[PDB]
């Protein structure tokens, strides 16, 4: 039985391991470590690195670049042995957050690097491949990259056409194609590379192309990057075209296994996706500060223009968000310290919702402060136009969505199937949250159990009704991954303010009151949502409706109507 | 009576003079004068201008500016004998639809001059004033800025501390103060500034402080400006500080009667508002085209993502906005044109609704671009950055939404009130749009009726409870501003889309679908809306906990919970 808590919500099931007691995996040792480097980290953030600089030299400054080398920033997750700072994934979630408070390009090259780029060699490495890699990589002597897109495919990994084949002695493979959009690309002596071989079949022999991952060092020759792309923000951080023209790979440096470099992508991503939440509830962080600053400090209409309901429930709204958000990336990076091996929905979850919310928060920040908000000198534009691509990259956010949906849809249907298998031989709820959730959030606790029911419930109807060609019913299964991500977003919120409810924090109360409004509107929007999906009789009219429309403006290849004058 | 279907719905009334049937204003003279026009602006657009170095300058460059001047760009709407193009409305709607699609940088800077800029001469203008200014505004010799908003005052207009003080001889002013973020404000050399002056009671003779506008030219000394402010988008737009220090002002360049300033501004702002949804309308056109070519043409998984649903409901979903957009411009224009009165609130519906429909369909757009969405080469991310300021200026769509749900609610304010009122002498719903919706619209027009009704009876239900206290109860206005802007919507795309299928336009059965789709889920927001507000007994839990959550950001500067381990 699996774990996880969406792998049973969508099977009307609690399975609250994961996610009751709201986790706490550091020992004393791990605890005062962090503290040591989150002091000069963030002194380092504070005063050398400067990010509206990095935006406008679409660089990071050289001096900032060699200071986090010297502070241990390349290697954060590599173990000491191997050159690094050896932190588990909630040391690391705490420093990400630090970063993306302040800058976001700065983030995003240190990420790609470590997050992403040899993140493989760490997941799947051999031991030699480890020891000979890791060192330079942690020390940022080598920086790394994670080349997978390429013009022809950017959500459908599978469909990549960049090849390697195998030397005739199996001592070499020979590595062509190009990779776009590589971050790090025109920075990294070291890549991890997706490319398609021929791998033979263990009982027939038979050959079938399927993905290989690699490991690629710069110096292997053949290997040349394009120049910076330009583009909305993260200026700081390199985006490049990537060439491989002849590059000869030796055998001993593919990662996994030949023809499971599929899977290999998919961990890396998988894995290292709770980094992105946890980034962006610092970005939240920051900007909620400045917002409060300019509703704190700004008279308008004679009053300070916090005391106006408007802004009131902004605020409130930004930090619901963010502590949604941090909540449920640091419960992410519990699950993955503590040995979970089914999370892959709840990381999906985190990234949709963070990404998201960011958004939201800083888009707001903007409207809160006015004119003000639009000029350069704030510097909350640049981190608008940094956010936008979050949204899109480590797996797009309506790809993502189909992933939640489909991925939570599985083992429901699987139970479904088994119903109508067996041959036929003719000749002879109760469901609670009572003791998990502290007293003080019963009733949002009730509501997050009625909720899973009726999520639950029209699961299963649509599965009955669709079977496997539930895969194809697009327009519901973005609706059930909606429906799925405001479910863990409650039951990540009831956890945390219970733990602080039982624990007496300080700010217990206040966590209280987060929960319980989150839960009242997050209740009504899966209520209504699952009845749109099960009960509404011009639901499909609006399906049908999206189609022909869109199929119009595809025909005319775009807005069909004239202007009323007809000219 | 008023004849504003606005007015009416907030006392339960369809008032539709103004509405039904889409209104035709242009004669066929006017029409084919038209059509010579839109040739040559849409030929300059794309061959002369290049809003991507325009940006890149920020300015617009010299080439262009010169050759809109000669095309007559700066004076549409002045009337031929004043070195005008003579255009309405409707008319100058159509050309602005262009320039919004094309560059909405150059589009400021060409409304800042004539849609705001020297409007207030053009309305309130003795035969005098319009003779001596106008010619040179319209040939572009001289430009104009409009002049309200200070460091200390931008929403609430009626705070400025800009001073104009009568000479003893009354022969003149002498003006003093600051204007910040003005439009044109380095480029003019005619301002429309706004300044609090002495103003005698005709009566008792005392002395009041009130606004008043005036007509200042650059030479009449005593100006200058600040360097060119730098911001996220519309760059080539230019926004300075304009200083004015013991500037007099002649006592017959006051602009309409002295003390009567606020409303010559309120004025000039609500009747340029329908500019910015037409050329709204037109950003949206474009941009859809670029999403729409971009759906046809990528193939992932595949197949054409337009074969998706998730890409098809995205493309719906953008055009049901352009749609309304410029439903909603066109026949606010034409109301204007045939002599309306009372258009104020939906004047205020269209920009709310127009700037917040123009971010997300350009959001949208680059969603489905994907990566190469928030590349700059595409210009749809530059279109993103010119549109956030859209939302914030010419009224932000917060006060708006106030204004909107105020200024309906007054009137049936106002007659609530009359019940209670004569003193006691102890000694002796039946609404339909039968008849006016086509046809073939009409469950959709009972939609509309139905919502209209649900509406009408919260907003009596609150004023009887708030009474004149309903000014303070922010969140709740905020929510019958919602409504009312869905409502509006919905009557609008109705009358369209009605007069298609009577007229058998091409596009009838296309735009039916639109509006039948678009009334669907708008009926819903306000059948669930206004049940929130009317039946919820968790609303006021919601309105409670956005103060309380809010109070303690203030006080605290920021987020108020650490992060899950606490430092
Ligand atoms: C600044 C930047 C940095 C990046 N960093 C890296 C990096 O370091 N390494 C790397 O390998 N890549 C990187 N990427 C690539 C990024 O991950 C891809 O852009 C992303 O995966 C989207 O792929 P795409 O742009 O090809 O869009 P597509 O996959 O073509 O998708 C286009 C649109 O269609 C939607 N869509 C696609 N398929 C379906 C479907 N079946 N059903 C419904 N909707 C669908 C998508 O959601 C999207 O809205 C980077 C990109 C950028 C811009
Ligand atoms: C590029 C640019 C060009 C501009 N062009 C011109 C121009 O040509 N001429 C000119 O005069 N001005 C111009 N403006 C100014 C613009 O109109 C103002 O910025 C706008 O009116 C908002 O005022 P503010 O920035 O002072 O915000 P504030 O009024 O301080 O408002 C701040 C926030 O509080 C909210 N708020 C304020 N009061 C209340 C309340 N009572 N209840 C609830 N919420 C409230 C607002 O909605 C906003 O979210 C320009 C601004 C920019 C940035």
């Amino acid at each position: 039985q699996s774990m996880s808590f969406a792998v049973g919500m969508f099977k009307g099931q609690l399975t609250t391991d994961q996610v009751f007691p709201y986790p706490s995996v550091l020992n004393e040792e791990q605890t005062q470590f962090l503290k040591e480097l989150v002091e000069p980290v963030s002194r380092f953030f504070e005063e050398v690195n400067d990010p509206a600089k990095n935006d406008a030299l679409e660089m990071v400054e050289e001096t900032t670049w060699q200071g986090l080398k010297e502070l241990g920033a390349f290697g954060l997750q590599v173990p000491s042995e191997l050159g690094g700072v050896g932190l588990c994934n909630t040391q690391y979630a705490r420093l990400v957050e630090i970063v993306g408070m302040h800058d976001l390009g700065v983030g995003i090259t240190l990420g790609a690097h470590q997050s992403i780029g040899f993140k493989g060699i760490l997941l799947f490495g051999t031991k030699a491949q480890k020891e000979k890699y890791l060192p330079k990589l942690a020390s940022g002597e080598t920086v790394a990259a994670f080349c997978l897109t390429e013009p022809s495919s950017g959500s459908d990994a599978a469909s990549i056409r960049t090849s390697a084949v195998p030397s005739p002695c199996g001592k070499y493979y020979t590595l062509n194609g190009s990779k776009l959009w590589i971050s790090n690309g025109g920075l990294a002596d070291i890549f991890t590379v997706f490319a398609k071989t021929p791998v033979t079949d263990p009982a027939t022999g038979a050959v079938k192309e399927k993905i290989t991952a690699f490991v690629v060092e710069r110096g292997f020759g053949g290997i040349t990057h394009g120049p910076p792309e330009k583009k909305m923000g993260i200026k700081a951080s390199n985006t490049a075209e990537v060439f491989f023209d002849g590059v000869r790979v030796p055998s001993e440096n593919v990662l996994g296994e030949v023809g499971s470099g599929f899977k290999v992508a998919m961990h890396i991503l998988n894995n290292g996706r709770f980094g992105m939440a946890a980034a962006l509830a610092g970005t939240m962080r920051g900007i909620i500060a400045k917002a409060v600053d300019h509703a704190t400090n700004r008279t308008q209409f004679g009053e300070k223009i916090h005391n106006f309901g408007l802004i009131q429930e902004k605020l409130a709204r930004m930090v619901m968000l963010q502590y949604v958000t941090e909540s449920m990336a640091y419960m992410v990076s519990a699950n993955m310290d503590q040995g979970a091996t089914d999370f892959q929905i709840e990381a999906a979850i985190s990234k949709i919702f963070g990404s998201e919310a960011a958004w939201k928060v800083t888009d707001e920040c903007i409207q809160i402060m006015g004119g003000m908000g639009f000029m350069k000198e704030p510097g909350v534009e640049r981190v608008l136009r940094d956010l936008r691509i979050f949204r899109i990259f480590e797996g797009t956010n309506d790809i993502l969505r189909l992933f939640v949906a489909l991925q939570g849809c599985m083992d429901k249907g699987k139970e479904l199937s088994g119903l109508g298998s067996a041959l036929k031989n003719p000749f002879g709820s109760g469901l609670s949250l009572s003791g998990l959730v502290h007293p003080e959030l019963s009733r949002s606790g009730e509501l997050a159990v009625r909720a899973l029911e009726q999520f639950a419930t029209v699961v299963e109807a649509k599965l009955i009704k669709h079977k496997k060609g539930i895969v194809n019913e697009q327009f519901l299964l973005q609706r059930l991954a909606d429906g799925a991500i405001d479910l863990y977003a409650m039951v990540v919120v009831l956890s945390r303010a219970s733990r602080s409810l039982s624990e007496g924090h300080p700010t217990a109360q206040h966590e209280k009151m987060l929960c319980d409004t989150w839960c009242i509107e997050a209740a009504a929007r899966i209520r209504e949502g699952m009845a749109a999906l099960q009960s509404d009789p011009w639901q499909q009219e609006l399906y049908r409706n999206f189609k022909s429309i869109s199929k119009a403006l595809v025909e005319r290849g775009g807005v069909v109507t004239s202007n009323p004058l007809g000219f």
